[PDB]
């Protein structure tokens, strides 16, 4: 029973029957704190595209009932006797991991997102054997590893994106140089990861091209997030008058899309950044490749320092998603909205205020 | 007309039906040598995967009559007035690459290969408009800048494929750092590129091991190449025993195959260079690509100062393909032998002796 396999109550929403994806109040339970884990009562957690695709049963290895969220904000309300670098009541937000091996060389040296065994946010066995829930809870466990110290500066819920959107943009770009006044960067495709790319890149100096198939996204675009240029993907005019014009492009996209107009963005020995994840494979073109000298670079999250370094940066920068706040009991409509982009650009869920027992 | 477009005779073989890619005698003209033009008498062209491609007509672009072959070794007949660096009677070598628009970025910084409008060895316009014949011919006429110095110590027959399979396996590694000991590199598909990536590699002094769908290739790989090791395809207790053990992998093959196999080899971050170009698409596997932060890097030749360079690295540590000289006349059974992989590993054409005029 899962509100029998672990000493401490506790509460959320649940997908029980995964060929429907219709979350519900669920009961289950959490490990007891061990010597370095934090307690942590949840705030907020934001909804992203992995969220819609666990819910839409397009994940054949997650476990069921499954409690998604993996962007999650909260409040430490207990600490083992082995934490240190955070007290009882301080605010603290988790990586969108929850634990690795410990022993192999991306452990060893801090960039342990890379881990080949990375424990995910929910769905998946924990080192203790029990499958993991995630944000969508009244409270969660955490090695202390994974747990963040949250800036007292940044808003809570606009900063809960940040945890698994914002630092993959912000991974991606500080790891391949795309963070230098002089880089012409494109993002293609505008949902949570995407609009977080634009706002990271203004941050850093870069000139910023959004590439989209959506044209009544030109105004936020460039008004409301400051992009230099828009560039209507399907207009082969536009298409051929940026060939060779960008450094790199960050491709945020979760559906299949041709890769060959997008590598003719590229200068010679540019880089397509690929941060979206499809369901469905992509085709490789081999001579745009070959003949451009150019790279296909995969990137996922960011090292937990590298995460604390990102919270840092968008506290100094006010620097927060564009987000509707709503209750968990509307999660399955904001799917919907969210399956269909009706969003700009990111839901983030009330837990504290909205959740109660079932 | 072939003949007639240019005021220099020459002859060679070329493919007159693309639809059949049967290569015979053909005759046709070259331009004069212009100022900075060197005439080279060729004496050696070796065969690719890319000539067999091409005819397989599997390349829309091409022109025909088709003379392929770009892995040209030759002495220089001529040079013109304001040719300095090459003299008449020099052994001479031809990049697989005719001309740059001269003005790009890449063109002004020597890194011309990857210009935008990079003029391939053969079967599309030069400057001039009229389409380039390639090396299976008696003489060529190229801009000094695309002529390199061979190495008199080094076989004009055994250097010939360090012109595009050599030069192509050199750049990838020096261009990404795979020529320093201590890297273990995954070698995948051992014929002309990937059997001169092994030597090159172990000339650097790189932990090599060749994956391979052919285990009747590993006496070769290991005995007589030198790679340290040799890794069955489609053993998957032998794949699964590798997974994260490879820091690069360099893809040498000409035909479709999976790639998600060869980014489980890679440790995290590690990188999967691309050199063999295959005429169908390949998929690309996120995931994994996304899960270890692994890299999908593409390719082509080497700018002509690195082609220099590879060739007197070649030529001081005793670097040639192993080859198969063969007469002209037999290059469509060569051509056979090439699509099934029954060469080990480069078949060389000897121009000088064994072409003639046609009838
Ligand atoms: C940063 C989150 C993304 C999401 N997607 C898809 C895959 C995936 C991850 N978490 C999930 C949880 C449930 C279902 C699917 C996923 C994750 C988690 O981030 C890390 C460093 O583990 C991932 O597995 O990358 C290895 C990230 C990749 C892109
Ligand atoms: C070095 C040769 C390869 C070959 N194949 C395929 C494509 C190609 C090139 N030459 C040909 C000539 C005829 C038909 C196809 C090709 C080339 C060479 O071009 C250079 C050296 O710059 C290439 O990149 O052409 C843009 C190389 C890429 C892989
Ligand atoms: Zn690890
Ligand atoms: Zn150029």
């Amino acid at each position: 029973s899962p509100e029998e396999e672990h000493p401490v109550k506790a509460y959320g929403w649940a997908v029980k029957d995964r060929t429907t994806g219709i979350l519900s109040p669920f009961k289950f339970s959490r490990r007891a704190t061990g010597d370095n884990d934090i307690r942590i009562k949840i705030l907020y957690c934001g909804i992203c595209h992995t969220d819609l695709t666990s819910v839409k049963n397009e994940y054949e290895f997650l476990s069921y009932p499954l409690v998604p969220g993996m962007e999650i904000v909260g409040i430490a309300t207990e600490v083992g006797s082995k934490v240190t670098k955070i007290k009882v009541g301080e605010k603290v937000a988790v990586a969108a991991y929850l634990g690795t091996c410990g022993k192999c060389y991306n452990c060893v040296n801090d960039l342990e997102n890379y881990c080949p065994e990375v424990i995910i946010g929910y769905g998946t066995p924990y080192h203790d054997g029990t499958i993991n829930y995630g944000g969508l809870s009244n409270e969660t466990v955490v090695n202390e590893r994974f747990v963040l110290r949250f800036p007292e500066k940044l808003s809570p819920a606009g900063g809960a994106p940040l945890l698994s959107a914002g630092i993959t943009a912000y991974s991606a770009m500080r790891n391949h140089g795309l963070d230098k006044p002089g880089i012409h960067l494109g993002v293609v495709g505008l949902g949570g990861l995407g609009h977080l790319a634009v706002k990271f890149a203004k941050a850093f100096g870069v000139r910023v091209t959004v590439i989209s198939t959506t044209p009544s996204k030109k105004d936020e675009a460039i008004n409301n997030l400051g992009a230099d240029a828009f560039l209507f993907s399907r207009d082969d005019k536009q298409m051929r008058a940026a060939i060779g014009t960008f450094d790199a492009i960050i491709d945020t996209l979760a559906v299949v899309h041709p890769i060959a107009p997008l590598l003719d963005l590229l200068r010679s020995h540019g880089k397509l950044v690929l941060v979206g994840a499809p369901s469905k494979p992509l085709e490789l073109p081999t001579i745009p490749l070959l003949s451009g000298g150019k790279s296909l670079i995969g990137s996922a999250a960011g090292n937990v320092k590298q995460t604390q370094e990102m919270l840092d940066f968008a506290a100094e920068h006010d620097i927060t998603a564009n987000i509707e706040v709503i209750p968990i009991d509307y999660i399955n409509t904001a799917m919907e909205r969210l399956d269909k982009g009706d969003i700009r650009f990111r839901f983030v869920v009330d837990i504290e205020n909205t959740l109660t027992p079932p």
